[PDB]
RNA sequence: AAAUUGAAGAGUUUGAUCAUGGCUCAGAUUGAACGCUGGCGGCAGGCCUAACACAUGCAAGUCGAGCGGAAA
């Protein structure tokens, strides 16, 4: 499986005694659509390879989320640099109503209803570790239940 | 039974960066106005300004089973 997708290209540069070398930031993310996710960063003085680069490192540093049959179990937080998001689990129907970079990490993790926002800074680099570190700290009520010594009942009764 | 199902961000400071932080934009709204354009219907709405000044008509009469009457 893995869908990729391509969160943001960027520009950047290094000043240099003759004038600027000027390269190229891919930010990706792949996931299986189904609680597997990673990002990866790749940098090339050539766009196509920063995207491959970043696939690459991506594939490698993919990690499990416990998802809620294409939702969320609980609300969580992220925070990461200046980026702080909160995601919210919703009924069917409602769509990935995240924003940018949020949306497509949410997307190919397999999320297909939430509701986000983004506070903070909306960098995409620290957004997309944010909305990852955030997915990291979902249980399931399995988990929650398994941890406190209880049932899934008596946790929720 | 139901009385809800709800939450997106982007641009712009730098050679580049990350932060901070303004500014700006996408939405919805309206007793609107204006420009261009304009077929019909239904239902609403229509001086937000000068509590400015107001021509003209009209917006409070009715009762003869209260009364003397009798203009017609
Ligand atoms: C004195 N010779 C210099 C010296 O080799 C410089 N490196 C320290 C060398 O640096 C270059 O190679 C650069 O990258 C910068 C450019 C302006 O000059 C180029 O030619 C520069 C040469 O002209």
């Amino acid at each position: 499986d893995l869908q990729e997708k391509l969160i943001a290209v960027n520009r950047v540069s290094k000043t240099v005694k003759g004038g600027r070398i000027m390269s190229f930031t891919a930010l990706t993310v792949v996931g299986d659509g189904n609680g597997r996710v990673g990002f990866g960063y790749g940098k090339a003085r050539e766009v196509p390879a920063a995207i491959q680069k970043a696939m690459e490192k991506a594939r490698r540093n993919m990690t499990t989320i416990a998802l809620n049959e294409g939702t969320l179990h609980h609300p969580v937080k992220g925070r990461h640099s200046g980026s702080k998001v909160y995601m919210q689990p919703a009924a069917e129907g409602t769509g990935v109503i995240a924003g940018g970079a949020m949306r497509a990490v949410l997307e190919v993790a397999g999320v297909h209803n939430v509701l986000s926002k983004a506070y903070g800074s909306t960098n995409p680099i620290n957004i997309v570790r944010a909305t990852i570190d955030a997915l990291g700290s979902m249980k399931s009520p399995e988990m929650v239940a398994a941890k406190r010594g209880l049932t899934v009942e008596s946790i929720s009764e």
